[PDB]
């Protein structure tokens, strides 16, 4: 019966809300300006950056850079802390996924290990528009151009994201939809090291049906969306892959940089 | 209307047959399956390879392994020769997919250029099983072991395909299913340099609709088969991408040989 999928649809949207403070909806309301209830301070140049710390809560170094942790770093390190906070949230959302907490704990760990970032970059799409990405719970907004215009081993970090995001937001999906999609991303099974695929495959199979229907109802006039959406899961894999190697480059550049353990562990 | 799709699917099935000599069905019967009416010649040992040129018309080389060109290469350069026949077999099939031709000539070429490797490794899983892959018009059968016992680079070459294949075959798809699947791969749409996507996506949307029903009316007991088949295309995009990585190193090997250029152009 569908009614059960719809109920499952309802269940996941409900945990999504409880788990993530900045829903795509809050985010877009901030970007589309129209609803100028609260607009973001815009960081487009080093000048703005220093200013931003003033306007927004930035415990980083506002004044001089180079000799005391340059900008490129503080932004990257500032970025680090956000992923972690992202991981704690996604981890929190997984638990609410029917059947996820009853899987071999080892598996649960593997699913989060490989799922976290494809999910991080999908949610990130929600905070991005052709020209930039919201930061600090939406209080700020940092330009795509300003980001691309960063140092050699740091300016190449976001561009690929933006590209995936521009074509992804293209599908015009909303939170109710992402809720299930990230759930499907989590219960993969092609993950290296899994011990009991079938039980995992058995849940994802239920999620997908839930998605199929969700996309059908939420997007009638949108032909073949479900099919186009699953294919998007391929763009992610690449992004991650490019993300880790470019990441390795850093390890060598600045051996004085420290990768947050919760992230150091996840990577492999 | 389900009538037009059922038609489209049959149309594609009919074409796929005329274009592809060795069908899964065929290869299957032959493989680990029985149907032993003409058992295929096996190549499990460095010695079974040699003497394999006697029967099994190989249009590319004679058996000679003794300080006179290595085996790994002779085999590697064989997979190529065959893939090139493949490309042609695919080009014909591509040209029978409704709308395909009425597409910008540059778009057709682009679609073909990037979607050919994925189509191959998909069809290669037809001729494979966890123990080995069917060779030469299905006349032969080279062992997985042997391929894994090849040269250093040439070693971790086919393995990633054997693993993809095992998992792909698990889906237990038939030629009627594969036929529509191949088309969907071709008419992708997110290919670099395309000029006019709309017509492309429009035809794929249609092929995706066709595939869905196809799988519905042939694997009912199967669940979310469509979804799972679609997420297999990512494992494909990966096989091919990782295949240029193990192929880029080959350039750093056998290429600069004064006597062999007219052959380098062919590939
Ligand atoms: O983290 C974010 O919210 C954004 C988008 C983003 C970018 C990259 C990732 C990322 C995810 C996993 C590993 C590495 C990076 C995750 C999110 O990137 C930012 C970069 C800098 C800042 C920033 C924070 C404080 C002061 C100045 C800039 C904010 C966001």
């Amino acid at each position: 019966e569908s009614a059960d999928l719809r109920a499952l649809a309802k269940h996941l949207y409900d945990s999504y809300i409880k788990s993530f403070p900045l829903t795509k909806a809050k985010a877009r309301a901030i970007l589309t300006g129209k609803t100028t209830d609260k607009s973001p301070f815009v960081i487009y140049d080093m000048n703005s950056l220093m200013m931003g710390e003033d306007k927004i809560k930035f415990k980083h170094i506002t004044p001089l850079q180079e000799q005391s942790k340059e900008v490129a770093i503080r932004i990257f390190q500032g970025c680090q802390f956000r992923s972690v906070e992202a991981v704690q949230e996604i981890t929190e959302y997984a638990k609410s996924i029917p059947g996820f907490v009853n899987l071999d704990l080892n598996d649960q760990v593997t699913l989060l290990k490989y799922g976290v970032h494809e999910i991080i970059y999908t949610m990130l799409a929600s905070l991005m528009n052709k020209d930039g990405v919201l930061i600090s719970e939406g209080q700020g907004f940092m330009t795509r151009e300003f980001l691309k215009s960063l140092r050699k081993p740091f300016g190449d970090f976001m561009e690929p994201k933006f590209e995936f995001a521009v074509k992804f937001n293209a599908l015009e999906l909303d939170d109710s939809d992402l809720a299930i999609f990230i759930a499907v991303i989590i219960l993969s099974g092609d993950r290296p090291g899994l011990l009991n695929v079938k039980p995992i495959e058995d849940i994802q199979d239920n999620l997908l049906q839930a998605l199929e229907l969700q996309l059908k109802l939420n997007h009638p006039e949108s032909s073949q969306l479900f099919a186009k959406l699953l294919q998007k899961m391929t763009d992610l894999r690449q992004i991650v892959t490019e993300h880790v190697q470019l990441l390795q480059v850093i390890k060598k550049t600045e051996t004085d940089m420290s990768l947050h353990p919760l992230l150091q562990e996840i990577y492999k």
